[PDB]
């Protein structure tokens, strides 16, 4: 399948070269998989989600996304126009308030929630979690991410936006999850992207168009935007049967475009997420 005039990041993940604008993908499109977006919520009524999104948990007085960040990330995973995996099921877990903030205790509870809740959901092709959040190093936060992964969920986490080594941030620094840095449309490391040996992969993160609250759209930047590209890619590949939750991060690294990014510090992987789709 081909989506013409797609957001640059979608085109990038199906291309061996920068500078193209069509996204190519197998029409299965992540059907039968599920992606949990652990964030500020998801505006599930957005036409872009087509009934495939639902809120399943909140830790606040409402499950509504009053911020937009979670809705944007969910759109990059799985919206019809802006999403990698256009037929996946999206589940919202609101661990962040409408200012985008959350206590580590709440974030941990949300991860443990997903590890169990996937057993209430029909996800025959597999389960992914997208975590576009983090703060300073916490062994308890890293442990929770490790448990979520161990339970059979492909965990993709943002490296962070400090232009610093991600070893000092959580859950970015948990080795067993998939830690995602950000790139721009010219194949440069995004100016704010964290780096370091803990990174597994880069995805598009600068100037990413996706869904927003109020039934709208906007372009924003962050490792928060790169992470759902990788989460959606994992769901897409799991639906194709090419990999599993336990092996998808390694598979994405194995099949990535290699050596094509600029300003990658020595010791950080030079790997850009790629779907290897051939029509
Ligand atoms: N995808 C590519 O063209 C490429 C270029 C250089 C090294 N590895 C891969």
């Amino acid at each position: 399948a081909a989506q013409t005039n797609a957001p640059w990041g979608l085109a990038r993940i199906s291309s061996t070269s920068p500078g193209t604008s069509t996204y190519y993908y197998d029409e299965s499109a992540g059907q039968g998989s599920c992606v949990y977006v652990i964030d500020t919520g998801i505006e599930a009524s957005h036409p872009e989600f087509e009934g495939r999104a639902q809120m399943v948990k909140t830790y606040y007085y409402s499950s509504r996304d009053g911020n937009g960040h979670g809705t944007h990330c969910a759109g990059t995973v799985g919206s019809r126009t802006y999403g990698v995996a256009k037929k996946t099921q999206l589940f919202g877990v609101k661990v962040l308030d409408d200012n985008g903030s959350g206590q580590y205790s709440t974030i941990i509870a949300g991860m443990d929630f997903v590890a169990s809740d996937k057993n209430n959901r029909n996800c025959p092709k597999g389960v992914v979690a997208s975590l576009s959040l983090g703060g300073g190093y916490s062994s308890s936060v890293n442990s929770a991410a490790a448990r979520l992964q161990s339970s059979g969920v492909m965990v993709a986490v943002a490296a962070g936006n400090n232009n610093a080594d991600a070893r000092n941030y959580s859950p970015a620094s948990e080795p067993s999850v998939c830690t995602v840095g950000a790139s721009d449309r010219y194949d440069r490391r995004s100016s704010f992207s964290n780096y370091g040996s803990v990174l597994d992969i880069f995805g598009p993160g600068t100037d990413i168009l996706s869904t927003w609250i109020g039934g709208s759209t906007r372009s924003i930047s962050g490792t928060s935007m790169a992470t759902p590209h990788v989460a959606g890619l994992a769901a897409y590949l799991m639906t194709l049967g090419k990999t599993t939750a336990a092996s998808a991060c390694r598979y994405i690294a194995d099949t990535a475009n290699k050596g094509d990014l600029s300003n990658i510090p020595f010791g950080t992987v030079n790997l850009l997420a790629y779907n290897n789709y051939q029509a």
